[PDB]
């Protein structure tokens, strides 16, 4: 026939006329029909401008088709001349004859075309669709059942996304797939596209990625000494612990760390974690990385609270190391400790944001918490911020068997431009850091005096416990006493600290004491004079009382020997270990190191090239060495998701583009990074990169992927009594940038040549070696465990009445034959 409803057929049976992701078609998708009509008599051919929503021509079921009609007629498109009234359509439903809902929808379709001409656009239509969709449970976004994640699963419709692997929650001691520890060993999913670190190809891409970072400058042709020396492993509790093994193996191979504590300690690496099960996990592996200890919280609870504080003695037991008389080496779990870090600050400011604007909408100018925080930090009665900040760093920096980590935002006002403003705790913390390098070595003993007052003593270099004679030149004139109370109204009393028997009749300097206004570094207006002297057994009598001021809620006194000039107690590493199965060993040579975290989530965008963190770091390279920082923890340098909240580096889109001149990150360019590392190497520090293996966030590319609602362990769960499995999901899963395309897998050939064991050593969790035979030049579902929910929904993929998916063949998409809804494809259909 010359004209008719056959012109509902798509203009062309290809992507030029039909919206598809990977051949698959949506109920929110659009297409170009050959023709359209407003009455049924007169049919006009479309131009390339004339597309229409599929959901006028095709439905998941006859029910949705009935509610489509009823909805549209009640929301504007009634017309009695075409048999469409709220009354003529009232009793339609799933049991209505197919032929009748077809007929009525064809009529509804004419009125929609009348509406479109009356408005000269398809804009109101589009709106009315989106609005209708939200009234249908199976079409609206809430069908994906918030809040959590899906996992990607094998399915023949999406076979390009299949994996034999996706071994999930092989985390910490669960690596071996047999969770029998009766304890907390982490889970796979945090947020964003979760990366499958059990996949052997991805495991090899990780070794490629790490090799790039350890040679960044040289490979990029920037500063040929701008290369990272180790790793801060992000989300260590939330990835296949195979990579933790395989990273230690890389480093040992490249840098021969197993035999030499010297090599090992020049290539420091530390795992982020909040679960003590990691200690045991690393111990069993010979400690290829440091374990993040939890004394940070012991401190905050004992010293930081308003007033509801744990007894002082908690500082002795509240750690992976008991320090009540720690007078041995190589026994403790090699660890890194902290007073504060980026995430600990964020959780204070957030929350203080939930009282400014009530758990409502952060995506706005709720800053003011900072103005309000800074204002609180100066008070004596702090409503929010941590109390005894200096007392917390005093304990941290005098503790044996740890590598302490300093937080950028404690030395500086973090929301100001990078390093423009010193904090009110700068003088106090930098004084303690500098004292650490001059004085802290030997055994440790923490003795509780009265009720709320402890004394932490370090005996000196080569003074192994309170009874040692001392063995080093620096023994006599080293060691430190850190007196700490946590009760503002503690009474006046004289106490006695055993400084060690190596310290009989020795003069001691009042490095830091407590005044009414705050702190003094000159014994000025404190409880004690500038010098005090021990007796013949090493006991030092000291006066103490409680105080209440911006810096001290309780007491803080620090004593060290009188020295005739500058001295450095740091013990050098041996060129041979006393175990050689161990990578890292907790001894005086490890305790000579001190980590610095160089960033905050709330760090601002740089206002000028000079204000770039990489440039400001480079110019202050010698300040960090002066402070005693040996190891520099750089923020993740990767390209970020443009709509990320903090632009911090954890929401990565390109693992290999660390910034350009034209386009830097928050911290700057790559050339500028290479520069800053060269600067830090010249000042004598080693530097580690924050490596992010768990998630990628904001990948631009859509893919048709098969999914199953799951909890954070990656196991299917129910939300309010509902779940789904094996559902189609049009998810943002594909990307990596031009860096992943250029550098991804680029060095695997070189790696296999120099270090073959990397790809012959079978991973614990899979029993398979990492696989260098495939380069990852672009991330997709196949290398991913899944995603947090993307607010798109589960019932959009188009199934034809016979139950199969509608599919459109298209050059890249040849997994099936083209099979399309009759209404938009079948000349035969329309012929009757
Ligand atoms: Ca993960």
């Amino acid at each position: 026939v010359e004209a008719g409803p056959w012109e509902n057929m798509a203009y062309s049976m290809d992507s030029n006329s039909i919206n598809n992701i990977d051949g698959y078609i949506s109920y929110t998708g659009w297409y170009r029909p050959y023709g359209t009509s407003q009455d049924g008599k007169t049919w006009y051919p479309t131009t390339v401008a004339d597309w229409r929503p599929i959901l006028m021509y095709v439905w998941p079921s006859k029910d949705v088709q009935a509610k489509f009609i009823q909805y549209f007629v009640n929301h504007g498109y009634e017309n009695s001349n075409y048999g469409l009234t709220t009354g003529s359509v009232k009793d339609l439903s799933e049991n209505t004859a197919s032929i009748k809902l077809n007929e009525v929808a064809q009529n509804l379709r004419y009125v929609i075309e009348q509406h479109i001409v009356a408005a000269k656009s398809t804009s109101q239509l589009a709106n009315d669709i989106n609005n209708f969709i939200t009234t249908i449970p199976e079409l609206s976004a809430s069908s994906e059942l918030p809040y959590g994640q899906v996992i990607f699963v094998n399915n023949d419709n999406t076979s390009y996304a299949d994996s034999k692997y996706r071994l999930m929650s092989r985390t910490i001691n669960n690596q071996t797939g047999n969770d029998n520890d009766n304890s907390d060993n982490g889970y796979e999913f945090l947020t964003g596209i979760d990366i499958d670190n059990s996949n052997p190809v991805v495991q090899a891409e990780n070794l490629n990625w790490e090799y790039f970072l350890l040679n960044y400058g040289k490979l990029m042709g920037y500063n040929p000494d701008g290369n990272f020396d180790g790793f801060r492993i992000d989300a260590a509790d939330h990835i296949d612990a195979d990579v933790l093994d395989q990273t230690g193996q890389l480093m040992d191979d490249m840098y021969h760390m197993k035999g030499n504590p010297q090599n090992a300690n020049n290539h420091l690496s530390y795992n982020e974690g909040y679960r003590s099960s990691a200690a045991r996990m690393l111990n069993k592996k010979g400690n290829p990385q440091l374990y993040m200890d939890y004394v940070g919280s012991t401190l905050g609870n004992v010293l930081g609270r308003a007033n509801n504080r744990d007894t002082i003695s908690n500082l002795v037991t509240g750690s992976i190391v008991n320090r009540q008389n720690d007078v041995t080496e190589n026994e403790a779990t090699p660890n890194w400790s902290y007073v504060t870090n980026h995430d600990s600050r964020a959780n204070l400011i957030n929350g203080l944001i939930s009282k400014d604007h009530p758990g409502a909408y952060k995506a706005e100018y709720a800053n003011q918490a900072w103005q309000e925080f800074y204002a609180d930090q100066k008070k004596t009665d702090k409503q929010y911020a941590q109390y005894n900040v200096p007392a917390q760093y005093a304990i941290l920096l005098s503790n044996k068997d740890t590598v302490p980590q300093i937080y950028y935002g404690d030395l500086y006002n973090e929301t100001a431009q990078y390093m423009q403003e010193k904090s009110i705790y700068y003088d106090a913390i930098t004084t303690l850091m500098k004292a650490r390098k001059q004085f802290v070595s030997g055994g440790q003993t923490m003795t509780k005096l009265s009720d709320n007052l402890i004394a932490s003593v370090r005996y000196g270099k080569g003074v192994t416990n309170a009874n040692s004679e001392g063995t080093d030149s620096l023994s006599r004139t080293s060691g430190m006493a850190v007196i700490v109370g946590n009760n503002p109204q503690m009474a006046e009393q004289t106490i006695s600290i055993n400084m060690g028997r190596a310290h009989a009749n020795e003069q001691y300097r009042n490095l830091l004491d407590t005044t009414d206004n705050g702190l003094t570094y000159n014994a000025d207006g404190a409880e004690n004079p500038e010098t005090l002297t021990t007796d013949d057994n090493g006991i030092l009598k000291v006066t103490v009382k409680g105080y209440s001021n911006p810096y001290v809620s309780g007491y803080l006194g620090v004593w060290v020997p009188v020295v005739s000039g500058n001295q450095d107690v740091t013990t050098n590493a041996a060129t041979v270990s006393a175990d050689s199965n161990k990578i890292f060993e907790s001894n005086a040579a490890l305790d000579s190191h001190m980590i610095y975290q160089d960033f905050s989530l709330y760090q601002p965008e740089p206002t000028s090239t000079e204000n770039h963190a990489y440039n400001t770091i480079a110019q202050n390279a010698e300040l960090f060495n002066n402070l005693g920082i040996t190891d520099f923890w750089m923020a993740p340098p990767y390209t970020q998701y443009s709509e990320s909240r903090y632009n911090d580096g954890y929401s990565v889109t390109d693992r290999y583009n660390l910034g350009t001149n034209a386009n830097p990150t928050k911290y700057g360019s790559g050339e500028e990074l290479a520069n800053a590392i060269a600067a830090l190497h010249s000042a004598g520090l080693k530097v580690q990169v924050d490596i992010v293996m768990n998630q990628m966030i904001g990948l631009p590319g859509q893919e048709a992927v098969t999914v199953t609602r799951a909890d954070n362990r990656g196991i299917q769960t129910y939300v309010n009594g509902k779940t789904y499995a094996n559902q189609m999901y049009f998810a943002y899963t594909t990307g990596g940038g031009n860096g992943q395309e250029t550098y991804g897998g680029k060095y695997l050939s070189e790696l296999q040549s120099k270090y073959p064991d990397l790809f012959t050593t079978r991973a614990i969790s899979t029993g398979v070696a990492p696989d260098p035979t495939t380069r990852i030049t672009k991330w997709s579902a196949k290398y991913e465990n899944g995603t947090s929910l993307q607010n798109i929904g589960i019932g959009l993929a188009v199934k034809l009445p016979n139950g199969e998916y509608a599919y459109l063949r298209s050059s890249d998409n040849k997994a099936f034959n083209t099979t399309l809804p009759e209404t938009m494809s079948s000349a035969d259909y329309y012929a009757n």
